[PDB]
């Protein structure tokens, strides 16, 4: 009833933070028809570790073209349109990308899945900036190459190619800190 | 209780050793022995954490490149084997502070600095001998996490920190990652 319940009170007003923060989104898409037209790419959900954004790929329309880290229009729309909304709270963010585009974890020695996911987190995190994303926002960014794949080759591996924006609680913030920090 | 507990304190033993290995060969060898300096391996609550650490007079990398000095291809050659020696898996993250804070709303910054040192780090760890599927992901930080205010010694705000995760680690981060 002590530490507890002063812990569980701070929780509760950072999940209505980003609550808020999820319909924020959900409802900027909806009200632009440009960006309500690429809706079936964008995945919003709730996580222990905060707000989970999720950029995806579909087969016809990739975020980017096959081996290539540069923004396709639509992709730089979707992040410069969010980047302002994100501003709506103090959070920081962490940028994860999700990549198959060359053979799965072969040629590894060389450029691969891994700088690929990589440069393509950070050039999601360019684009945010572009698009107005505070200075300092952003703490982390990932390349987690093919390790995460929701489905093997086939007509619906698009969602392995995936961009994921992670705004962090104050509890998944100071874990990464002092996964950096301690001793 | 003492099940979980007891494997615990196997997987520890095992990367104590792997510590003791490690700081066996670096003295063992003139070439690894001069670098030490640049070495800090110690027991972490994620397991064994190894951190290559820039010097005033040797940086890692040139200022604002992702190639590896002849030396930190050969640090990384040389540890990759001895990794690759036990099952656990390893996370890298690279930390850099090269360009003003400004080049963030740039093009090329700190971030991509950062996130291309730690590949650059797994390739040479791949061309010692790594296993496949041993990384289990790659991280940039930046500057976030600087130990030192520009300065004298703020060589050690450009860092590869390599981590060799037990179980409990292991799983803590796939079930984070998951989620994002």
């Amino acid at each position: 009833e002590k530490q507890p319940n002063i812990d569980e009170l701070k929780k509760r007003m950072e999940q209505s933070r980003l609550n808020k923060l999820r319909g924020d989104l959900d409802q900027l898409i909806e009200s632009d028809p440009k960006l309500r037209a690429l809706r079936p790419h964008l995945k919003i959900d709730l996580v222990q570790e905060g707000l989970r954004i999720q950029i995806i790929d579909s087969q016809n329309r990739p975020m980017f073209k096959t081996g290539s880290a540069e923004v396709e229009p639509y992709m730089r729309d979707i992040l410069r349109a969010i980047a302002p909304v994100l501003n709506g709270i103090p959070n920081r963010i962490s940028l994860a990308g999700h990549t198959d585009d060359f053979p799965y974890a072969n040629g590894e020695k060389g450029y691969s899945n891994w700088e690929l996911s990589a440069d393509r987190a950070n050039a999601s995190r360019r684009e945010l900036v572009a698009g107005g994303l505070d200075n300092g926002k952003v703490l982390r960014v990932v390349g987690m190459a093919a390790t995460m794949r929701l489905s093997d080759r086939g007509p619906d591996d698009a969602i392995n190619r995936r961009i994921s924006l992670l705004v962090l609680n104050k509890q998944a913030e100071q874990a990464i800190l002092h996964h950096h920090h301690h001793h």
